[PDB]
């Protein structure tokens, strides 16, 4: 009689924490396991039908359909304090009219700098690109005037849907995953204005979130794009930061990132899911505990009561701006070849391997083929 928690390093010390309490006030142990972000699915999918996968495991609303589908997710029953959370939270955790997990964060990505090279925050990408390599040049090298991790599709997303790409086209009937947007004249246009950043310069076909996080961290990125899960620890290195929407890609038009919405997933193959329920509907789900959460990991919170009490927060209110020009990742089981094909598409083009029209109309082709297969049933 144990919960046990797989998430990030992000979590780890609040959960723990957090889970001394339950046990105190419930008498059962909590064990918090730290699990890097990019494996939490791909373990729990082989883990959980042996047996041996977590309790509980925290991630991304993305997840939702492909778990739900392979019958590894509890779904979530009413209870009322779900009337604090926003809907776009619990929206985006429900899947086939079920609610599959309790969330406790929204997201998204944002242009951070540094203000000892920043003074003023570009306009528009034109200016970033004009500002990044006036940095590149004045300090010959050691400071990068951009960089983020670009052949990733979730932090390319901005440019790409911003121009008119799309996942999935929406319809009074859900999303149509047979219709898919990621090769159309926005999304190429996308894909262009980064393959300029790599042309001139101001990116490189090697940045990755580890150098770009690690760069920034040590005073030597002036612009990155990354999201709040990253700012205590920009914070806590003593940077002197600032947060600003995403360039407008051209006047007038803004970009557009994915929202995200993490949160509390039970296993539907867990011994303890009993306990499980309680622990997540009638201890996380508070509004003391949520606040909590926040001071350790400053998300945007799910529930508006807690919210309000942050709503001040000069990168809360930035944050916020940015995600009000975003769009919710789809949960559909589809979404899950769509990260690796598009992170090839993205690799290709940045490294001159083929044009950005042949690489996205491939991407989509394989993406297609992987729903005919059936790739998202394991
Ligand atoms: O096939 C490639 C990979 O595809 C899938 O990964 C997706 C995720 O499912 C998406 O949710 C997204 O991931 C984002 C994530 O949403 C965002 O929060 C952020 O992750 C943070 C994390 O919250 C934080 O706690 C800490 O751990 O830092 C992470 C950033 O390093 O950024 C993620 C993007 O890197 O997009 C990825 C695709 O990149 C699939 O689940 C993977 O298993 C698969 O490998």
């Amino acid at each position: 009689t144990k919960l046990t928690i797989w998430c990030s390093e992000k979590q780890v010390d609040i959960l723990q924490k957090l889970g001394e309490e339950f046990k105190a006030k419930y008498g059962i142990p909590v064990e918090v396991q730290y699990v890097d972000f990019g494996s939490i699915k791909s373990k729990f999918l082989t883990a959980a039908p042996q047996g041996q996968g977590a309790d509980i495991i925290v991630g991304a609303h993305d997840w939702v359909g492909e778990l739900a589908v392979n019958g590894l997710i509890e779904p979530i029953p009413n209870f009322s304090d779900l009337k604090n959370f926003y809907d776009t939270a619990l929206k985006a955790f429900s899947y086939g009219g079920k609610l599959y997990g309790v969330p406790y964060a929204m997201e998204a990505v944002a242009l951070i700098y540094n203000k000892d090279y920043v003074d003023s925050v570009p306009k528009t990408m034109d200016e970033l690109i004009e500002k990044a390599k006036q940095i590149d040049e004045e300090y010959g090298g050691e400071v990068r005037g951009f960089i983020y991790d670009v052949a990733n599709f979730y932090f390319s997303a901005p440019f790409i849907l911003g121009y008119g790409g799309y996942v999935f086209k929406e319809t009074p009937q859900g999303l149509d995953v047979t219709d898919i947007g990621l090769a159309n004249e926005g999304a190429v246009k996308g894909a262009k204005l980064i393959k300029r950043m790599i042309d001139e310069g101001v990116l490189t076909p090697g940045d990755n979130y580890g150098t770009m996080d690690s760069m920034f961290k040590e005073g030597l990125a002036a612009m990155i794009i990354n999201g709040l899960w990253a700012i205590k620890s920009y914070k806590d290195a003593g940077i002197n930061y600032g947060v600003a929407p995403i360039p407008e890609l051209e006047p007038g038009v803004p970009a557009k990132p994915f929202v995200g919405v993490q949160g509390f997933m039970i296993n539907a193959k867990s011994p303890n899911k009993v306990i499980a329920m309680e622990f997540l509907t009638n201890f996380i789900a508070r509004k003391e505990t949520m606040y909590k959460i926040y001071l350790a990991d400053p998300r945007l919170p799910a529930r508006k009561d807690v919210l309000e009490l942050v709503k001040d927060n000069p990168d809360v209110v930035a944050f916020t701006q940015s995600a009000s020009m975003g769009t919710p990742m789809p949960n559909v089981p589809e979404m899950a070849p769509v990260w690796s094909a598009m992170g090839d598409a993205l690799s290709i083009i940045i490294n001159g391997q083929a044009s950005v029209e042949d690489a996205l109309k491939e991407a989509v082709e394989k993406i297609k083929a992987q729903i005919e297969k059936g790739s998202h049933h394991h």
